[PDB]
């Protein structure tokens, strides 16, 4: 009967690629770099490793560093949105995000990073997982293109929040995008409606 | 058309009831205990707050503590139980565990253990979540009676871990029990499958 939304951690709520390129920069000032607007493909690490060898690795040492998500800045209108979104009637909200492979901080940091922007009784929500497909729900709004795992056929309709690596994809027709909190996201919940 | 069954951690693959008691009595030796075989009710804290006053805060300071869930011994058979059930064709398993509220050593520290008894490729499976109703699957095996959440219909049939809080339930017909890991899961999961 109520609605349920998975609404994504990084790249949705938490600004995962301006957080890493001042990080990368700061860390590697002799290092180039990719700008935002350059980047493509879903895998930063993927990208850099093309740019020059050994770059992969230097960008993976930056989000496996402490403080790297807890510092994380909200994307604009995000915090709002979903407090916003979880307070509407028939309707409940949970944060699905996919930890790093490297648990000595990322878990820790994205339960106090959603405390610290939502309050303690929003930890109740959260749920980790590296398989969101096994998770059921209306809606997933996710900035990755492709969400697979061990569920062929997910409940949830995938709705593409856009970020600086997707933003020139052509999606198969069906497939819908949010393009920003400040975009309608109260219609598209609102299609998925009884 | 995998069978996908999700396993709780605590009280099926760890041993948080032992763990706790056994930490309990060596920091507050001068306080009244419950032995095992007294246990009931699935919430360890509201039994210790009965016995007397003060008694509950200090047993949520025992799972609280830095390495308590680090420590926690495997259940006889459990890791080679859910070893072998991953390995079935057919069949995919998913660690489905919630953590308690505070958040600065249980996630990470439940992460560890599974690396520790299962290996760093287990970590994929893993599912922290407050709420098991949103996770699909055709199977929950869990040793607390009664799961609810924000589903009111989920689609695993929760089969019950027996335990020392609810090894006297009599439970609602349809339901059924695992009560060790010695007994039959196997014919569980097959009757299950297509
Ligand atoms: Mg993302
Ligand atoms: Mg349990």
């Amino acid at each position: 009967r109520a609605l349920r939304v998975l609404v994504d951690m990084d790249g949705v709520l938490a600004d995962f690629e301006g957080g890493f390129l001042r990080k990368f920069r700061a860390r590697f000032p002799d290092q180039p770099f990719i700008a935002l607007e350059d980047r493509r493909g879903f895998w930063v690490s993927e990208q850099y490793g093309r740019l020059r060898p050994g770059l992969s690795e230097k960008a993976i040492s930056i989000w496996e560093s402490k403080n790297f998500f807890f510092e994380l800045e909200p994307l604009p209108g995000a915090v709002e949105a979903v407090k916003e979104m979880a307070s509407l009637q028939n309707t409940d909200v949970f944060i699905c995000t996919s930890p790093i492979k490297m648990f000595k901080y990322c878990p820790y940091e994205k339960y106090a990073w959603v405390e610290k922007y939502f309050g303690p009784d929003f930890l109740e929500q959260i749920v980790l997982t590296r398989d969101k497909t096994v998770v059921s729900a209306d809606l997933l709004i996710d900035d990755r293109p492709d969400i697979t795992g061990a569920e062929p056929t997910p409940s949830w309709e995938h709705v593409l929040f856009t970020a600086c690596h997707n933003q020139h994809l052509q999606l198969q027709p069906p497939r819908r995008r949010l393009h920003s909190w400040a975009d309608d996201w109260k219609a598209i919940l609102d299609s998925k409606r009884p």
